[PDB]
């Protein structure tokens, strides 16, 4: 019954958050708690994401003077992962210690409030087609609709993210994708088709866009403060589209082709041991690349631009055997942990997609640089969007009746 | 308390409108009511916008075969306005009758259902810096904020449209502008400043964007059906921004500089005599052009693109003495009827702004083509956005207390 | 299947080849054509 | 060295008249030209 106007988010309209940030930094600076660079007990060594993040927040001024970015994780030595928690600093060039004045040289140990201490590591960094049967099946040669299929609007293309249902209201069923398909401030793009739009080829009509989100304040997302700049944002892309009432729902499958059956979503906790996420193996199935595997390297990467704005990213992933993890047009695919013994695979993330969503880093002197990819957490996005995931066909039918 | 997600309009989700359109055209075609081309009584000659619009809707197939567009109004003969209602058809070139085959030639009389009849007129048509004290005052050299002032976001600029207040809720006070400033699917633009954004110069913070609208279905806007194409839209640009609670409201004025005091908004009725809008004189005050005057020529202009989509525009205006009515960057200014005797001026429209918002038309062979401008109706936009206009400072203060 | 048959046919070229489930009856092509005199032939679809 | 008008006559020569003669406009699938002479 509402009129034809958009509504804007109301979660970024509180000055109490800014006042709390100012008070927090003021009382942190009041409690400097100086200590001599003496023996540091091993009992207060960091063992979680929270400690590293708060240490990085405390010492955010000296680290940002000569840097391109920072992150947290393990220390990398001679191209292989260690098991020592550390803060990673990214530089354009790595030089010998003899050509550095004392100001530019970085310390090897950092300490924050409460006596907690960690290491420092230096990495070099940069901020700048397949043919098979599976790719053909995903592009319109199959008889069902599921994860990895191609969806389209009047201009662009995309990959179907997941099959979901709403938590409130009438509990309607739909799918989750990326908002790029739905650019409706300059031209109408609000209908979805598979595999092609009407003015390019044959296809079938799926539904209309209902919800989307791009930017969230870090205080809501993480729950804590992670910077001093008043203007901070976190990128969280998403869009939800419900199924039309004329659509034939007997052609929908909940299986991920090329992997099998999956379990429930796995939540990332900021107080678990560090080895439950760093160093694990992951895999994906994408529309323009097929099946690929890789390894997770970093978490909570930070970037700063020339207009005084800070941005954050959640997951950093690197491919295996000098193979790229993903291509362009694969944005919106699931990121799933591989099963090691017994249990079924569980998804943890989603490929974000953008313009600076990739780049190069160097680990060994014998070969060239390698590529890296960014990813967005899934549980927090589902909580913000108020949606739930469906993993079995029996539950799919039960939701179909119960609507 | 809501999360950080946008909401989309829910007014374009009914198939009953499409079924009603199909049934309406079916029963119109069933009632062909043929009549010989004989004597037509003058009692059933059209005298309103409704008759012309329904006649154009009925005969929309033969007119669109060789045309660029159509409109309704008066007949133009030898470069001067007549007083005979007519439908205007736009062509690229005008030729003698000897080089036309019978199929291409257009009739001189059209008749619709019920016996109502009108004329046909042919026009040639095309679809493709000031220094003074007032311009300096409007750009930051004055001591007050009002209509015509410059407002800015992190990329673009614009003109302040009007001072308004909301109808529901707590009845908050703000201003009305165009949505282009608020392109927030690719980068954050949600704060407003006068005269410059922080990363370009000095300025003061005004508020944050709350509402916007671009596209409306013609069935809701006009109330009737005006075409056969299933996919039709009407452009209605607007955006509403409320004042922040830290802003000093003693620096706001309700006077239009260079004109004086204005009255209440004037509503355009589709059953009034045609001479109350066609042929009147109008004026505007704009940020990059100053004070200008012009004449209204047409209404309800229709356009069709290569992707099978139809668009409508409300007002067509032509400048006087071969002078352009407006420049680029003047989008968002008011269009006001000049007072002829006694009463105060009243606004009727707003300059739309876009890319194809201007062009050339030819009237006389002695001179070159002239430019034209498009405009959007105000009363319907206010009804859709649920806002009211303030014209006196006493009422401004009364609303300030009553909030 | 990428190999030549020995059955006379008329070849039609399309931009994309899709499954039969996503096609309305109007767009779908027949498998047999017949002309004047009763002569008949097949229809084949190729991407191009 | 080796390296737009508006009037009644120009309009008559471009298709507003009732006859064909010297100065009239002629065209092909790409370009335009002027009629040279009657021969
Ligand atoms: N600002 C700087 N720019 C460039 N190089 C720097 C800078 N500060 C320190 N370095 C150099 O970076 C190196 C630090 O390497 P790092 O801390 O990663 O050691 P590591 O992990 O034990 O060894 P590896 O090189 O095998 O990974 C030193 O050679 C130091 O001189
Ligand atoms: N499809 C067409 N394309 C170009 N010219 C056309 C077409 N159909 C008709 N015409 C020409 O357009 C003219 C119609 O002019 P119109 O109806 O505007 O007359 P008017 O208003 O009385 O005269 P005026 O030319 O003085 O405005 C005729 O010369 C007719 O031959
Ligand atoms: N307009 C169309 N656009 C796209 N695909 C179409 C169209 N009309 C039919 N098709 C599909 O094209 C296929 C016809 O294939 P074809 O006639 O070449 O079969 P075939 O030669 O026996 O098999 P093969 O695929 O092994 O060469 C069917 O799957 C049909 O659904
Ligand atoms: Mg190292
Ligand atoms: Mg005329």
């Amino acid at each position: 019954n509402s009129a034809a106007y958009f509504l804007w988010p109301t979660s970024n309209l509180q000055h109490c958050a800014a006042e709390g940030r100012a008070n927090y930094f003021g009382n942190l600076q009041k409690g400097l708690l100086p200590r001599h660079p003496g023996r540091l007990p091993k009992g207060q060594q960091a063992n979680s994401l929270l400690d590293l993040m708060t240490i990085r927040a405390f010492h955010s001024k000296i680290l940002r003077r000569f840097s391109l970015g920072t992150a947290v994780g393990f220390r990398i030595r001679k191209g292989d992962l260690t098991d020592i928690p550390a803060i990673l600093v990214f530089v354009a060039r790595k030089v010998h210690k003899k050509w550095l004045n004392p100001a530019q040289c970085l310390p090897a140990i950092l300490e924050g409030p409460g006596g907690v201490w960690c290491d420092v590591d230096v990495v070099e960094f940069s901020y700048y087609q397949m043919f098979s049967e599976l790719v053909d099946k995903l592009c319109g040669s199959d008889e069902c609709i599921g994860s990895g299929s191609q969806v389209a609007s009047h201009e662009t293309f995309g990959t179907l993210g997941a099959i979901v249902k709403r938590r409130t209201g009438n509990k309607q069923v739909g799918f989750l994708t990326n908002h790029h398909v739905a650019v409706d401030l300059d031209y109408p793009n609000q209908k979805m088709f598979h595999p092609l739009p009407p003015n390019l080829g044959p296809g079938v009509y799926l539904g209309a866009v209902e919800r989307a989100t791009s930017f969230i304040t870090d205080d809501v997302w993480y729950g804590i403060y992670a910077g001093t700049n008043p203007e901070t944002f976190v990128r969280a892309d998403g869009a939800f589209i419900p199924f039309a009432d004329d659509f034939d729902i007997s052609t929908v499958t909940t299986v991920v082709r090329g992997v099998g059956d999956i379990g429930d979503v796995k939540v990332i906790d900021l107080q678990c041991p560090l080895n439950s996420l760093i160093g694990r193996q992951v895999c994906k199935v994408g529309r323009s690349s097929g099946h690929t595997t890789g390894t997770v390297m970093a978490y909570a990467l930070e970037y700063n631009d020339e207009k005084g704005i800070c941005f954050f990213t959640d997951i950093l992933v690197v491919g295996e055997n000098r193979q790229t993890f993903d291509l362009e047009g694969d944005s919106g695919s699931l990121i799933i942990l591989t099963s090691q013994d017994g249990e079924k695979p569980r998804p943890i993330g989603i490929i974000w997609g953008g313009t600076a969503n990739r780049g190069r880093l160097k680990l060994t002197s014998d070969h060239g640089p390698e590529n890296w990819t960014s990813g967005v957490d899934l549980g927090r996005l589902l909580d913000r969007l108020e949606l739930d995931i469906i993993i079995t066909n029996e539950s799919l039918q039960d939701a179909v009746q119960q609507q």
